[PDB]
């Protein structure tokens, strides 16, 4: 009797997921276009930044930066 | 006589029983089986609901759900 009472129950839960992963996979296509939200626009410049005497090399970078994206 | 009685007495017994427990098994089926479920459509989405440096951060899930089934 056993067999056949586990069958139904792995049919219906089978059906169950199968359609979750085709929904997810339908669900995830919104988060792929903010890939690129972003362009840089002409040079820039780099400059020796650090005071005198300091331990740390540090520099300044300056470009443009265009943003499309909605955050 | 009796040996024959009493193996009479266990074959009834025996197709009661048994058919005690094929109808049972009968009986399980409208519990363990049950189609549909809750389906989640297209992205959710997340946001900061938390305020005034309070000392839990919490979070906004939303997010377009159909329940296909009966309950
Ligand atoms: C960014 O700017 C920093 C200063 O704002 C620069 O640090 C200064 O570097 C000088 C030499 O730069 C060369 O050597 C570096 C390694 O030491 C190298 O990374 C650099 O790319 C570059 O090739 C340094 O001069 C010292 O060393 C010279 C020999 O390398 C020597 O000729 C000098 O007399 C001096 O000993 C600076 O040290 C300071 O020099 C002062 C005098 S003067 O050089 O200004 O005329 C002196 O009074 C002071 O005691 C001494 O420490 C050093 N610091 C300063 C404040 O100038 C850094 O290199 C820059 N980086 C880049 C990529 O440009
Ligand atoms: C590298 O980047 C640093 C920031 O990341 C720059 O620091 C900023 O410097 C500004 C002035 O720099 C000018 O003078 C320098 C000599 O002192 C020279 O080496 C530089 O090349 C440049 O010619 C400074 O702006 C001040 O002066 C402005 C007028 O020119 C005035 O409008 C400003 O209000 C300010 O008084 C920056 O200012 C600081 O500004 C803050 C606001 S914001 O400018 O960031 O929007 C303000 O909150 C703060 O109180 C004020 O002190 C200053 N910015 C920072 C963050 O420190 C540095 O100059 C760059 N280095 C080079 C070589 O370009
Ligand atoms: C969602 O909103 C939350 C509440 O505004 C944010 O959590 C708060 O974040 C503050 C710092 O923000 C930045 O750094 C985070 C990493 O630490 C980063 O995740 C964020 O994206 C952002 O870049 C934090 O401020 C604390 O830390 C600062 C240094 O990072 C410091 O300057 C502050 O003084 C402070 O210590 C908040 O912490 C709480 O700050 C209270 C004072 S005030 O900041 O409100 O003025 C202080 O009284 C309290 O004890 C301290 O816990 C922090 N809030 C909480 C509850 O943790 C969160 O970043 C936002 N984003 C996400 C993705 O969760
Ligand atoms: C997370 O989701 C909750 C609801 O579960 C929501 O609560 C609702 O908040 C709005 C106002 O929210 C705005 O201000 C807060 C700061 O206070 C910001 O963080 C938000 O981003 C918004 O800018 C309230 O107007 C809601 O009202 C209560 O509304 C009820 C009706 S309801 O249809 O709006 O639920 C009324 O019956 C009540 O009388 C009234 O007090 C409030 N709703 C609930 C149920 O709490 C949060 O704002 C959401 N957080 C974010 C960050 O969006």
């Amino acid at each position: 009797l056993s067999g056949a009472i586990v069958a139904l129950i792995l049919v219906i839960a089978g059906v169950i997921i199968a359609i979750a992963v085709v929904l997810f996979a339908f669900g995830l296509i919104p988060g792929i276009s903010n890939q690129g939200s972003i362009q840089v626009l002409g040079s820039g410049t780099i400059t020796n930044s650090t005071a005198s005497g300091s331990s740390r090399t540090i520099y300044n970078i300056t470009i443009t930066v265009k943003n499309t994206g909605t955050t």
